[PDB]
């Protein structure tokens, strides 16, 4: 049973999305909320993100818009290290802070700022190990930043059938027409 869902996906630059304005962002969030609704009616308790800009924060925001009708849905933000938002633009810092302020749980796997790629590696392994499945907004042709975490998920799938779910560019098209 899928109680804890990890969610990741593209950073804003990968999609060319720089304002919450924003046409495709409406459809991205709608696609996320529609997946979550389905998971919720199959016993979803927790979503888990690391606080990454783009899809991770947008997924938390989507979950927060659903908690009124699904008050048992909880959001955990577990960061790989401290102050990951330190060099982001002010509006992005604010977006991040708003998400962390509202999370049911939040912690950092290491009690220090960014030190080495090892903190990302360890965080990804933790997320895969401690969740029941992974949802990605990710496209296999484009590839990009989420491929790394996907790989770690696929290594678990190979072993125990850990389910992986995608919102591809084709999925976003279907979201638009419906």
């Amino acid at each position: 049973s899928l109680k804890v869902l990890a969610i990741t996906g593209y950073k804003p630059f990968e999609l060319g999305i720089f304002k919450q304005d924003d046409k495709a962002l409406y459809y991205i969030k709608k696609a996320i909320k529609n997946r979550l609704i389905a998971f919720l009616d199959e016993g979803l308790e927790w979503i888990l993100i690391s606080g990454q800009l783009g899809v991770e924060l947008w997924a938390a925001e989507a979950a927060y818009d659903l908690q009124e009708e699904y008050p048992d849905l909880k959001v955990a933000v577990i960061t790989p290290f401290y102050e990951q938002e330190k060099n982001w633009k002010e509006p992005n810092k604010e977006q991040y802070e708003a998400v962390l302020a509202q999370a049911d749980y939040e912690a950092s796997l290491t009690h220090r700022p960014y030190e080495s790629p090892l903190q990302f590696k360890q965080k990804n392994q933790f997320f895969i190990d401690k969740s029941d499945g992974l949802l990605l907004l990710y496209d296999p042709e484009k590839e990009g930043s989420p491929k790394y975490m996907l790989g770690t998920a696929e290594k678990r799938r190979e072993q125990d059938g850990y389910p992986i779910y995608f919102i591809t560019m084709d999925d976003l098209r279907v979201t638009v027409e419906e």
